[PDB]
């Protein structure tokens, strides 16, 4: 599955299959988000990663299904 990714400037989409099949966004305030910071990781696992209780993980099975906000949230 083609998922996107945040390790590129700009945020893209690469082909990572081997292991994965899933693409997630893992969103999360840091300090207070609207002035002071989200994390935003754009990436690839086989698995929904980190504690998506307090973290939006929004984790999909197709090609580019993991929009950075912007993108489409936004």
């Amino acid at each position: 599955i083609v998922c996107h990714t945040t390790a590129t400037s700009p945020i893209s989409a690469v082909t990572c299959p081997p292991g994965e099949n899933l693409c997630y966004r893992k969103m999360w305030c840091d300090a207070f988000c609207s002035s002071r910071g989200k994390v935003v990781e754009l990436g690839c696992a086989a698995t929904c990663p980190s504690k998506k209780p307090y973290e939006e993980v929004t984790c999909c099975s197709t090609d580019k299904c993991n929009p950075h906000p912007k993108q489409r949230p936004g």
